């Protein structure tokens, strides 16, 4: 998985750098893309050295789930700053992907990003939006 990445270009969820999970798998999507799934509550997934440049204040992810769930976006580590929380309600199937967005606190410069999962969701990709 890449050692660094730009916040303002698509980041593939399957190209993560570390996770605490023992269940998480790289999955296929309907259009022969990939994602992450078999995620459980408490699972964290880290993406190294994301460059936010002069500032991001939003987060968008393309996700699929059949249960209402939430994903914290943290900077630096699992106990680092809570940037925001993406609340995801059921998209209707594990294979029906929806872009969902939330606000975050303005973050600048280079930081690891940790996604923290409250439950099962399939994640294809994500991207940040500038301030
Ligand atoms: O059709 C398959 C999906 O069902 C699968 O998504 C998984 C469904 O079971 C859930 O408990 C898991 O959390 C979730 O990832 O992904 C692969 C796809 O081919
Ligand atoms: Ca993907
Ligand atoms: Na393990």
């Amino acid at each position: 998985s890449p050692i660094r990445r730009d916040a303002f270009s698509i980041i593939e969820a399957e190209e993560y750098n570390s996770t605490n999970s023992s269940t998480l798998q790289v999955i296929g999507t309907p259009n022969n893309g990939r994602g992450i799934g078999y995620i459980e509550n408490g699972n964290t997934v880290t993406y190294s050295n994301i460059d936010f440049g002069s500032g991001a204040t939003g987060f968008s992810a393309t996700v699929a789930t059949e249960v209402n769930t939430s994903i914290q976006i943290r900077s630096d580590s699992p106990t680092g700053t809570l940037l925001g929380t993406l609340y995801v309600s059921s998209t209707g199937s594990w294979n029906t992907y929806n872009t969902v967005s939330t606000n975050i606190s303005k973050i600048t410069g280079v930081h690891d990003i940790v996604l923290v999962f409250s439950g099962p969701v399939n994640v294809d990709n994500f991207i940040f939006s500038r301030s």
